[PDB]
């Protein structure tokens, strides 16, 4: 809903995120899946740069994504790595939300 929230919720400095441990934090209260983008936080932000209102984006560039994904036991999770462009919303030249993988 703002940038500081964007990477707190999508943004990691490791790739092999313990979702286990970060998913049962109140932040995301066992949720089935979140994505983390494992990447300096300027070339997330740079997508945005001179989109001023709320408009969906598709990355141009592809990037490390790191995915937690809930197993058949509730709030463990199971860790996919992989590289692809992503889809976020864009408001004031920063992203805001992260709306999907390989498309908008």
């Amino acid at each position: 809903q703002d940038w500081l929230t964007f990477q707190k919720k999508h943004i990691t400095n490791t790739r092999d995120v313990d979702c286990d441990n970060i998913l049962s934090t109140n932040l995301f209260h066992c949720k089935d899946k979140n994505t983390f983008i494992y990447s300096r936080p300027e070339p997330v932000k740079a997508i945005c740069k001179g989109i001023i209102a709320s408009k969906n984006v598709l990355t141009t560039s592809e990037f490390y994504l790191s995915d937690c994904n809930v197993t058949s036991r509730p709030c463990k999770y199971k860790l996919k790595k992989s590289t692809n462009k992503f889809c976020v919303t864009c408001e004031n030249q920063a992203p805001v939300h992260f709306v999907g993988v390989g498309s908008c």
